[PDB]
């Protein structure tokens, strides 16, 4: 299986870069990047993933 | 799931590298490397993904 | 596919870090790291994989 | 989805590691570790994937 992929390892980081680069989760909402996406990944305890790259 | 896979989370980005280092995605094109096809992927919002690596 | 991962094709190691900042397994066994969890996925040969990060 | 993986993009490269980390591939073949899985893979065109990590 093939797949494009984000690691959320290093994650949670208190502080995020301002740098948008939307990444679209599958609670449909556009997270503006990785590390906002990876910070809320982290503590939705499982309830939140990847739908796909870019804005929803 | 065990996949093989491309980390495409800190794209997009202002400009790629000229090396050549193909990825096939899964538009049967093939994308000169990791980067173009990341660039690409970010702006296909869902429809593209990696076929496999190397040249279609 | 579009996914959430960790990668764990460094592994196994001789030691992980005491760092806590877990990942929950297949097995809701949640694993103090990254690490810790790829070392346990590389022994279980197919049967361990991901369920979430963070604590399960 | 969340998943367990291998980034093959930095591959292949004509010399690998003599560390010993095994790699199960869908050709039910056990790849010493991770370099020699990826030359592998981006060769196989296609045809070689992971099955998961550690010795078949």
């Amino acid at each position: 299986l093939a797949a494009v992929s984000v690691d959320c390892s290093e994650y949670p980081k208190p502080a995020c870069p301002k740098d948008y680069r939307p990444v679209c989760g599958s609670d449909n909402k556009t997270y503006s990047n990785k590390c906002n996406f990876c910070n809320a990944v982290v503590e939705s305890n499982g309830t939140l993933t990847l739908n796909h790259f870019g804005k929803c």
